[PDB]
């Protein structure tokens, strides 16, 4: 069982967006990935318990929603996998390690369409360009790309932005961050109404949801990524005194007057056995006060919804 890198003859690779109207541009708030396709042949040398390594770019994971992501096996139309593979997350590595299948099958050849996303850890700054680097083996194929974020929806002093940053499918919950005005405006008697009743899928705002207030610091960092990967950077201030269920799945948070940006993080559940509108999708609406002399009122709202895309491995060969 060594690595056959050398004895993998790669035809054709290509890098990819997943959209075809935003080229040179990953609108990483959007949802899209980047595609790597490759395909490769797998001299009749190599055996079972062989390995070989296909890289991702640097700054990207194969999901930007989870982490326990498999790799997919690579399989033929008759069912049998010819490797199976795992994935090294400090190098952005994958590593196939072949099966019995290539000691019974000849001129074996697959192909693999890897989905990615930018891992935001390593860019969380709105328009970062890059040099991404996909590579299977010994051939690698290159591409530049800027990365994009969204800005915040506004309206008089109500402003601000969501995106879901993670999910658990086996539990059935999502992870939403939420930046309440980011613009920092003077936002007089703030109060934000999460909701479970999206218009075109929906999460369960109930007594089950975890909620967590932040408040961002004088001129803090606040990463356009909209993705909080260290929470003990900021001052906690949640107070379940002022979070109140609301009639209609949903919930309500009194901020009273603020002049700084909190950070939201909500966790939510979602039903995963519904026959129609069954995406997931939550939305968030900041209400401010912006007239003293009519008590009249502002909001701006920000929804999201889970999307992702899957990876694959097909191959086949000859009976030896």
């Amino acid at each position: 069982g060594s690595n056959v890198n050398h004895l993998i003859k790669v035809t054709d690779q290509s890098i990819t967006e997943g959209y075809d109207d935003s080229d040179g541009i990953i609108k990483a708030h959007d949802a899209e990935n980047l595609i790597y396709d490759v395909t490769f042949e797998v001299d009749d040398k190599v055996k079972s318990g062989d390995t070989m390594t296909v890289n991702i770019d640097k700054n990207t994971v194969p999901s930007d929603l989870t982490d326990s992501f498999a790799i997919p096996k690579i399989k033929d139309n008759s069912g049998e996998i010819i490797a199976t593979g795992t994935y090294d997350n400090t190098n952005k590595q994958i590593t196939y390690t072949f099966t019995d299948y290539v000691d019974k099958y000849c001129n074996i050849k697959a192909h693999l369409k890897l989905t990615s996303y930018i891992d935001k850890s390593k860019v969380p700054n709105n328009n970062t360009k890059l040099d991404v680097e996909y590579k299977t083996a010994l051939s690698s194929v290159n591409k530049t790309i800027t990365v994009e974020y969204q800005k915040p929806n506004e309206n008089r002093t109500a402003n601000l932005q969501s995106m879901f940053t993670n999910i658990d499918t086996k539990n059935h919950t999502v992870e939403q961050t939420i930046y309440i005005n980011p613009l920092r405006y003077s936002a007089k008697e703030t109060n934000v109404n999460i909701s479970g009743n999206g218009d075109e899928g929906s999460t369960i705002i109930d007594d089950s949801t975890i909620i967590k207030v932040y408040k961002v610091g004088d001129n803090q960092n606040l990463p356009d990524s909209n993705r909080i990967y260290d929470y003990s950077e900021y001052e906690d201030v949640t107070n379940d005194d002022y979070a109140q269920l609301g009639n209609n799945n949903d919930v309500n948070i009194n901020f009273g007057n603020i002049d700084s940006p909190y950070i939201i993080k909500v966790i939510s559940k979602y039903d995963p056995n519904k026959d129609d509108y069954t995406t997931i999708q939550q939305t968030v609406t900041m209400q401010t006060t912006i007239n003293e002399y009519t008590g009249e009122f502002r909001t701006a709202s920000y929804d999201n919804t889970i999307a992702f895309s899957t990876s694959s491995g097909q191959g086949q060969g000859d009976l030896c």
